[PDB]
C-alpha cells in the first residue's frame, strides 16, 4: 500500500462547499498551510514538514481535485480549477479548522493558488511563500519560441478535452515519471523518495484525476490568465509580506529573473535562489526548510 | 482497404541517394509537383489533381519519410527531415524524371519544403504556390499565448524523443482524426473523402511513420528556424513568381495577414483567401483548383 511519510501527523478530511480537502496536520503554533503542485500531491512536503512542525501548526493539503481531495465537476470555463476558486475553497477549509489568518507556502500550481489567494483575500494571510513560479500572466506574456519548447505542457494540457486525456491514458506511468524527472536538476528520479513517487504515480493512474490536471492547465491558459491580467493592468500588488524562492535550474528562472518580476507583483517581496531543479522541497529539503522557517518566524 | 483515388494516374517509385520517393503521376504538359503536409499523404490532392492534370504533368509525391516514401535514418540534428534536406531530395527525384525546371505547389509541411526549395535553388522553379502557411521563422517569431495554444503541436511534437512518440502511441487513431477535424471549417470529418481518411489513418498507425513526423517538427523547431533566420537577416527574397493561398478559417490567417507577410519574403507574390479551413484542396477543391490553374497557366 501507500506509505505514511508524515509520522506523527494526523489526517483530516475537511468539508467545504466544493467538496472535501484532504490534509495531514502536525505540529503546534501558528498555522501554516502547505500546497503542492503538478504532478504531485501533499506528500512532496514530507522532507520539510517535520522541521516546519517544530515551530508551526502545519497543514499539508491536497489541492481541490488532487490526491485524495474531492473532484468537483468542472464546466466550460473550468471554474472549480481556477486558482481563484481553489483559493476560495481552501479559505473555507481553513475556516473549518478555525484558521482565518494563516501563513501559506505553495509550490507549482499550489503557489499559483497562493498568490491568487493573496490578491483576492489578502487579509487571510500573515505571510506568503511561493516556490519556483512566476505569475501565470508572466509565463504567457513571455511565451516565445524558447519558452514554448521549455514549457510545452502549458499549451498541450490546455488543449480541449479529450485530446490530452486520450494521449495521457495510453501509458500514464510514463508521463508522470517523465515530468518528475525532466524538471529536476539531475534529470532523473534520484531526488525523490521512491515511496513518494508511488503516491504520485497512483494519483496519476486515475483517469478522473488526470482530467482534473488538464482542467487546471485549461484554467491556467484562460481564466487564470484573465484574472492575472486584470490585476497587473490595474497595478494591483500583493500587500502581504512574501518570499519568492526558486531553483537555479528550475522553471521560473527560465525566461526571467524571478525577483525583478515579483517586485512588480508584490509590494514587500524577498527572494533567494536555491541550487535545485523545480522540486525544491524534495531536491533541496534542508535548504528549503531553513529558508521557510526563517521567513515565517 | 486503400482505394485508388487518382483514376488514370501511374504509380512511380523514384530512387534518390536518400531513399525512394513515392509518386502518383498523370497528365501531360509542363511538370507540376504537388507536396502534401501533416498528418496527410499525397492522396490529399485527389480532388484537385485531375483538374490540374488537364494542363500539366502532375506529380503527386509523398514527402521523404511520409506515406509510402522511404524513411531515411535521422540524426541528432534531424537533418534528413529539415526542409533544406527534403528539398534537395525532391530536386533529385525530379531529376530522375528529367524535370530540372518545374512548377511547385505545397500544403502545410510540403509548402515549407517548397519555399525553402525556392530560397535555396530558385533556378529549379518556374512558379511556386504555398497553401495556408507562413514561413517557419514567422510562426516562431509570432509565438505568443494565442498562437502557442492554436499551434501547440509545433512545441509538443518537437519535444525530445521518445516523449511525443510515446504519447501519440496512446491513441493514434484519435489523434490523426482529431487533427484533421479540428483544422477544418466544419469541425468534423465531413469535408474529407472517407477513403482518403483511411489513407491518413493507416499511415499514422505505423510508429516509425509517427517518429518521422516528430523528426519533421523537431527540424521545424531548430534547423528549419535557423535556416530561415539566415535568409531574413541577409534579406534574401524568393525571386520565383509565387501564389499564396490561405483559408479564411485556417492557420496562417490567425498569426498575421498572410499576403503582407509573404511580401517580406518574396519579390513577386499574389494571394487570396479561400473559404476554407486549413485543408484547402479538400475543403474547397473547386476554388483551390481554379486559383492554381489560373496562376500556373
Amino acid at each position: 500500500d501507500l506509505a505514511d511519510l508524515f509520522p506523527g501527523f494526523g489526517s483530516e478530511w475537511i468539508n467545504t462547499s466544493s467538496g472535501r480537502i484532504f490534509a495531514r496536520v502536525g505540529g503546534d503554533g501558528p498555522p501554516l498551510l502547505l500546497l503542492h503542485g503538478f504532478p504531485q500531491t501533499h506528500v512532496m512536503w514530507h522532507r520539510v514538514a517535520p522541521k516546519l512542525a517544530e515551530r508551526f501548526k502545519v497543514i499539508v493539503a491536497d489541492l481541490p481535485g488532487y490526491g485524495w481531495s474531492d473532484m468537483p465537476e468542472s464546466d466550460e470555463q473550468h471554474t472549480p480549477y481556477t486558482k481563484r476558486a481553489m483559493a476560495k475553497q481552501l479559505i473555507e477549509a481553513m475556516e473549518q479548522l478555525g484558521h482565518v489568518h494563516f501563513a501559506l507556502a505553495g509550490h507549482d500550481r499550489g503557489a499559483r493558488v497562493s498568490y491568487r489567494l493573496a490578491l483576492d483575500s489578502p487579509g487571510r494571510l500573515s505571510k506568503l511563500a511561493v516556490l519556483d513560479i512566476l505569475p501565470t500572466y508572466e509565463y504567457w506574456q513571455r511565451m516565445n519560441r524558447a519558452y514554448a519548447l521549455k514549457i510545452y505542457h502549458w499549451s498541450f494540457l490546455a488543449q480541449p478535452a479529450p485530446l490530452p486525456e486520450n494521449l495521457l491514458g495510453g501509458d500514464p506511468d510514463f508521463y508522470v515519471k517523465a515530468k518528475l524527472a525532466s524538471w529536476t536538476r539531475a534529470g532523473d528520479l534520484s531526488a525523490f523518495d521512491p515511496r513518494a513517487v508511488e503516491h504520485y504515480r497512483i494519483a496519476f493512474a486515475d483517469p478522473m484525476r488526470r482530467h482534473v490536471m488538464c482542467e487546471d492547465y485549461r484554467a491556467g491558459a484562460y481564466a487564470d490568465f484573465e484574472h492575472d491580467k486584470i490585476d497587473v493592468e490595474a497595478g494591483n500588488k500583493i500587500p502581504v509580506p512574501m518570499l519568492a524562492l526558486w531553483g537555479a535550474s528550475g522553471i521560473a528562472q527560465s525566461a526571467a529573473t524571478p525577483l525583478d518580476v515579483w517586485r512588480k507583483w508584490a509590494s514587500d517581496v524577498q527572494g533567494a535562489p536555491i541550487e535545485s531543479g523545480h522540486f525544491l522541497p524534495e531536491e533541496a529539503p534542508d535548504q528549503t526548510a531553513e529558508a521557510l522557517v526563517r521567513f515565517f518566524s
